[PDB]
């Protein structure tokens, strides 16, 4: 009850900003959250010792892939810490307790492999599930946990509340499947531009919530450039990976899971901020201003990949 977890210094100071990286020392990271637990929701929110045995379950059902991993979860879960603790009054007592469950369990069980991969190989998961065949997954991983002796963090929540928490977290992890992504951002871009936008209509805070979760899952294009640069290493690991696999199929990959076709990342990139990041955080920026940190970084991270092109470096 009395025991709050500390950071260091620097880490007490930079974990509020947008840019933090939870760095490389992984038994850390569960600290960092329940900190950020505590500041964001409350030191009451959850029993520690649940909430202890909860995580370290969530850690152990994440997989040893080069970026969909442990260290990708606490990473979403901060960029949601940094956009609740800019955003004080916006969210209710039950979207700040599952929204943080809801990233770091976002990518549970993850394989390294896309929906459409699964799809192609025929895998058991792309009958269960025909669309957001991972994410679906992944929820399914979240209340599987949820449901393991001493590991229900909600249990002091009513039957309706506990319903809604669950609902919150099943919506912002499909969310998190970028094909929905496009669609949602567009509704959001014309709600608020026809002014029509209304954070008390249900309907209206779901494609909020959304957009948040692609922003925090998006969130390595909005790290200082070394860790943005870094980070891209592990992410076309995977995707070469399965690009790999897709040529196993006797399917030719699409260049961006092409290791041949290495030379092509740089332009890559730009299209992927002009078509997917920067549209995502301008509209986050739009519906909620303090989180233009997100925006500001990801501008100043194409502005590198262009220097990566023209040769600069
Ligand atoms: O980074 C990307 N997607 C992503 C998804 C989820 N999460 C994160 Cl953080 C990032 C991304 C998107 C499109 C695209 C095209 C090419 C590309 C094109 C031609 C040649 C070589 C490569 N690379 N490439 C990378
Ligand atoms: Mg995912
Ligand atoms: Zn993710």
């Amino acid at each position: 009850g009395l025991m709050q977890f500390t950071l260091p210094v620097r880490l007490c100071k930079e974990i509020e900003l947008f840019h933090f990286d939870i760095g490389p020392f992984e038994n850390m990271w569960p600290g960092i959250f329940v900190y950020m637990v505590h500041r964001s929701c409350g030191t009451s929110c959850f029993e520690l010792e649940k909430l202890c045995r909860f995580i370290m379950s969530v850690k152990k059902n994440y997989r040893r892939v080069p970026y969909h991993n442990w260290k990708h979860a606490v990473t979403v879960a901060h960029c949601m810490y940094a956009i609740l603790q800019n955003n004080h009054t916006l969210f209710t007592d039950l979207e700040r307790k599952g929204l943080l469950i809801a990233c770091l369990c976002h990518d549970l069980d993850h394989r390294g492999f896309s929906n459409s991969y699964l799809q192609k190989f025929d895998h058991p998961l792309a009958a269960l599930y025909s669309t957001s065949t991972m994410e679906q997954h992944h929820f399914s991983q979240t209340v599987s946990i949820l449901q393991l002796e001493g590991h229900n963090i909600f249990s002091t929540l009513s039957s309706s509340e506990y319903e809604q928490v669950l609902e919150i977290i099943r919506k912002a992890i499909i969310a998190t499947d970028l094909a929905l992504y496009f669609g949602n951002r567009k509704q959001l871009e014309e709600m608020y531009q026809t002014g029509s936008l209304n954070l008390n209509n249900q309907s209206h805070r779901d494609r909020v919530i959304g957009l948040m979760m692609t922003a925090c899952d998006l969130c390595s294009v909005t790290k200082l450039w070394p860790v943005t640069k870094l980070t891209a290493n592990d992410i076309y690991a995977e995707f070469w990976a399965e690009g790999d696999e897709m040529k196993k199929l006797g399917i030719q990959p699409i260049p961006m899971m092409d290791r041949d076709k290495k030379d092509e990342v740089p332009q890559g990139q730009l299209g992927f901020y002009n078509a997917v990041a920067i549209p995502c955080y301008t509209t986050l920026t739009q519906i909620l201003p303090p989180t233009e940190p997100l925006l500001k970084a990801c501008r100043d991270n194409l502005s590198q990949w262009e220097k990566v092109i023209r040769g600069e470096e």
